């Protein structure tokens, strides 16, 4: 019966996986072209953008989408990374491989960089590109990206947001907020199979691709994928390199279900489920990793353990039918709950119940019983 | 009932697709680790290599596997590409993005570069790396890789072979032939879902990764994927970047079926089917694109059309229940047959039958009836 | 790659089987009710009947549908069975269990009972019920049911036709021809999973169910299933006994595909494929079991073997990737080809090719080569 | 994400459904014969019986298996039915169609017939057959079958038990308890797809089939299915009437999983889950339909509603992601929980949570919060 409440893949709807069972479909096939076109439109929809913004779906995942941003860069370009933890630091790790200049702002552990501190930095020095993380998966911290952008937009040429753990769950307004690259992956809050990175580009980013050279490699140069994406939307097949055909069939079904629910409702569901889970944790007397309550993400929650060993908690919860994620930040001793994608009020009950039973057996100080009760309470106020 | 006799994906066995229907599996899951370990061993098996050779399975496909070879290179390295057509030329297109020096040898259209000509060139200039294409998909031409390598091995540091349209269908002996990188994709003669590049590295290539810097980017630096692969074989999960989890489940099932059939039998099946198809084409009085009979690949055959329009043949054959591939070489007017993966003697009958009926309707001069008869004859001598 | 060219199940379309993958559907579920209603309408469509005719879908298959006809009978009722072989004789075997009087007409082996001979019998004696077989699966013989009925309609109270191997492949006009019960199964020319019998009742048969007692048992009394069928069409769930829920989901998808193709086209496809196969057999110099050419059914062909052992032919063809059916009539030494459901021109080529190769190996006198050629010829005249 | 906590089908494991995706399997196919043989052995295993007891798997379900017991009867035979409700009464409804004499014992509503009362009746009159219901699905009442049989065995010729809602969940010892027919269906505690009745016959029942005539019809005469079952176990195909081939593939996979878990563990799991659910109901202050605690079945629990309308509860719970079953007994106002098959401790938490939230909204007097707490408590004492 095992539940996957991990950081992605999470539990995938059966209808989504089943869409990948076509034994005679390839990259030129009519069924593929249609699924690709449909998914490109789905991307515009979940990110809040009109047809002026160009969607791309490329092989790999969040990390390949991130590296592909080098398609917009030239040697010696100046980049500012606003990093709240592991995945903010990945921008720096990627850019270390390229002839570019990188400055990184970091907050105290588990905190977030204030919009004021980013504003101050973009006024001090001239940046070609600013990189933000919408939800930092290592700590469960959501950056106030709208607030940051409103402040910095006029000082910088390009703004990119890693929405890998946010798109499909948190409010995203790529066009309204004037983001140049908003990216995500297939296996998180979109709730589909892994193997794709997804990007939405502003007209300004698109102009760079159409008119300038870049420092990109071959596979991850977005100029190489553009003909494939443009073609698909005009109902034509084009070939750059073979895409994950069947993973894209599954993505199109995920997007069908997302449009059926509606993005607003889907955001509200994530807010409810996450608040319900956080109520349960607090009632138990457990501390959340994220330092600032306004930054509690609706996809990931870090749970601090004062006594028990996170490793044993994880081994134990799998035994009781839920796979959670390990905590990977040197400043904290914790584990993570992934609550995203197709997550329901019932998943919130199971999560807090499995946490209660596992911690009681391992001798972590908690208020047994209080957790599920607090969850039920929040779910009732729906 | 439509047949996919394309260049990859081709028709995928139902058992293979079904293996991807596990809705609660992620990159740390025990089921994933096991499928990854199993597939890594399968790779050693289909490429003819002992445990001293290191397998890697990365996201994307043949093009990402090819680009990842930059992990073995330094600025100003000298590379020789032996190119028989489109996919040989892709090596040059990739290496144009990197600070390296590239020389390319090309034969007459539809021919292949003789081992003597490669020998001569590696004696004239000192090369860090030589790139070969086992089967050139654009023309259906198989390079005598063993013969080339026996001649050049002592003159060059590193030898890589693009086995994208050969591995799982043609004889491959990576260790015996002393190849440093043998690569392929998931969606060709392996007969699985698209989304993966596969590589097998010699101890010498492995030593470079373990001890030297390179010109690689981030996502395609093989050093970043090595911990994941090493870990999986020791039954441990490790994370670099999310792999196409469910595509890997499918690959492990493909490898289970391959081991059941046996690699030698599988090679024999491809040889039979391809010879049977070529007999049918010849009986019809159709010319094959590949110039030299010793190079007729057992995965792809280019079919020259003297009168009818290839585009119309393709539209027509889909109507009669087979999707073939377009011919993409400026020197020829043709279409391509993909005969690889799970292909059977019965697929050979259908292919030549659908070709007969389609060409008859479009007015291409052929000997009606003779095709299927010649196919049946070859199949009967099994 | 094995082909199932048997008498039912035959090869099932993937889309049909996949429709059965819903892990949370039961007999009251909205998805089930909808599939049941849809299939009941599909039944009216493939049998040529308006809304005045009542469809029923019951558990089991052709034999349970046949036995359920006892729902229309009283003790001492007089029945005439027109039997062309094994499945005509099944009517008598069923009715032997009931307090009824049965007379059977039979022709010479492999022949059919002429409409004149049935007319003569219904004039001599008064019958409550006449039972016909549309296609007799043991011999491949199609009875001219329209001609029989036109002659006998005025002399008899009730006419039932076993369309198990005819519905979905041969012309069926239940209302126009004034049939009282036309029945079939799910696993034949409808091309779906086994586990259901299907019946279409005239207003006169329906009046019997609504107003009279019968000799029926419990499970197979159609009066017990009527509330379930009527309910489903009015969008309501009702319970008699648990039906094969998921088999019914698959049937609804089969009917979706049938309506997409159109019944007329589907009949034409079966006629083409069967004629193509018969041309191949004749060109080979093989004799067909059915004695009279006007009775050659378009779903089944019996193939006489003069020398080889049918058992060995069957073992051999499975080896070459096609499962045919055994010949089970004491008067003949033969095997059977099932060509029904999703059968295509390509299946006809494979069938005759596999027959040629298998017979050549076993030393049955045939004209090698001529078979496939004659098939191709008929397919070309499409 | 909807849960099916109904009376059968319940939620089916994905592995089980997937086993039915084989598009080229029929009744003579080697894959079918193997699945049938395997399932017949599985039946002996879950019912506690050696090879002397004969398993049969027939089309339809529990009602067809029940009617097939007429295969053991002769005109004027005397039958005693011990009926605890709806499905006990079905025995009488079936036997009303046959030339037999039926006496029925019934207890007060929601109670059960004591072994003493059955003993008294079998001493007063001589009975050919006694029919028992192991779990009466309408009320959730388990009959102490072992105790009844120990008392009556010497006074009656044949004993049959309807184990439709018990086999795979409750202890069953058919051989040790000397039962002549123990029957069930595919879609209940076995957790597979609907479409099959399953029966296990004693040597004495088998002797009747082999040596005597009966009052059975045709399709449900077990003598007609015996050659099919005997054949399959000796690895040979035989044909009586087409079985639900793909449903049988699924059943064999269900039995594979059952053997993996072990029958004793599976019984313990059902006991735990059911006790946990009953604790939750009691903590809420809800009354259970079953009158006598020793008879609380571990597959079904009737829940009495004092204020709210059962119909609205059912409509509401579907909305909150669980489908339960309606209450169908004139003496009570209630709904039913099905907790059987693949049911887990986590399903118990969800069930009582969904019940709490739904009842709170409809104004049924309950102790909010107390339910889940009591469930968690029982699960923790595992
Ligand atoms: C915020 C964030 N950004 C980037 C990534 C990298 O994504 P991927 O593993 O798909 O390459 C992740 C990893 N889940 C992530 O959570
Ligand atoms: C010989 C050859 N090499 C490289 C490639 C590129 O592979 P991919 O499309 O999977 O990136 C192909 C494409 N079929 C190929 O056939
Ligand atoms: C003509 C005919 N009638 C009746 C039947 C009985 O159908 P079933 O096996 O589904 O009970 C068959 C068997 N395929 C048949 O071919
Ligand atoms: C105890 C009992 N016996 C008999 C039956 C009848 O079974 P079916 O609906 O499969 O015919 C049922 C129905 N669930 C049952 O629960």
């Amino acid at each position: 019966d095992k539940l996957l409440l991990h950081v992605g893949p999470t539990t995938i709807k059966e209808d989504v996986l089943v869409a990948g069972l076509e034994n005679n479909v390839g990259f030129t096939s009519k069924e593929f072209v249609e699924a690709l076109a449909y998914s490109l439109k789905g991307l515009r929809y979940v990110m809040g953008a009109s047809k002026n913004y160009q969607p791309l779906i490329i092989p790999g995942g969040g990390t390949s989408a991130m590296e592909s941003v080098t398609s917009l860069l030239k040697p010696n370009d100046k980049i500012l990374v606003v990093s709240n933890g592991v995945f903010g630091d990945r921008w720096e790790q990627i850019f270390k491989r390229y002839p570019v200049n990188v400055k990184v702002l970091r907050p105290s552990p588990g905190d977030y960089v204030k919009p004021g501190e980013v504003e101050e930095e973009v006024r001090k020095s001239e940046y070609k590109l600013v990189a933000l993380t919408h939800v930092e998966t290592s700590t469960g911290v959501r950056e106030p990206v709208k607030d940051v952008i409103n402040k910095i937009r006029k000082y910088v040429e390009l703004i990119v947001v890693d929405g890998v753990s946010s798109v499909g769950a948190e409010e995203v307004k790529a066009e309204e907020w004037n983001v140049d690259v908003y990216l995500t992956a297939s296996q998180k809050a979109l709730g589909s199979a892994a193997g794709l990175g997804l990007l939405l580009l502003s007209p300004k980013a698109l102009s760079i691709l159409d008119s300038q050279n870049s420092i990109a490699g071959y596979y991850l140069d977005l100029r190489n994928w553009l003909p494939v994406m443009r073609g698909a939307e005009e109902g034509k097949a084009a070939y750059f390199a073979t895409p994950p055909v069947h993973v894209i069939l599954q993505l199109a079904e995920a997007f069908r279900l997302i449009e059926k629910e509606g993005i607003e409702n889907r955001i509200k569901r994530h807010t409810m489920v996450a608040s319900a889970i956080r109520a349960g944790l607090e009632a138990l007397g457990l501390e959340i990793v994220a330092r600032r309550p306004e930054s509690y993400s609706n996809t990931v929650t870090g749970v601090i353990l004062k006594v028990a060993d996170p490793q044993k908690v994880l081994a134990g919860t799998v035994n009781e039918g839920v796979e959670f994620a390990p905590g990977v930040h040197p400043a904290f001793k914790y584990f993570r709950i992934g609550h995203m994608g197709w997550v329901t009020p019932n998943d919130a009950i199971i999560a807090i119940s499995v946490i209660e039973r596992t911690l009681r057996k391992l001798g972590e100080p908690i208020r047994f019983g209080e957790g599920v009760k607090a969850v039920e309470e929040v779910l009732f106020s729906a």
